Order: C-alpha cells, then structure tokens, then sequence
RNA sequence: GGCAGAUCUGAGCCUGGGAGCUCUCUGCC
C-alpha cells in the first residue's frame, strides 16, 4: 500500500507495494 | 547512485482529501 507523512497540512503517500 | 525516515513545529510546488518531484537534515550501503 501507501506510506503516509504529515507534510504541508496535507498527508503526502508513498507507494509501497502492500 | 540507491534506500529509509522526518516537515508549513525543515522547506516548496501541483492535483484534490494523499498518490509524484526537488531541496535540506539524519541514518545506512
């Protein structure tokens, strides 16, 4: 799946496969 | 060169509730 960060307010994702 | 983590309280942009990219700091090879 996707590895989420709290970054600009926003949540920013990273593509992780699961 | 690659990976991971962190954030407007490290920083910026786009979309639009996220997904990408650059930069910075830290760590590893």
């Amino acid at each position: 799946r996707v590895r989420c960060r709290q970054r600009k307010g926003r949540r920013i994702c990273i593509r992780i496969x699961p």
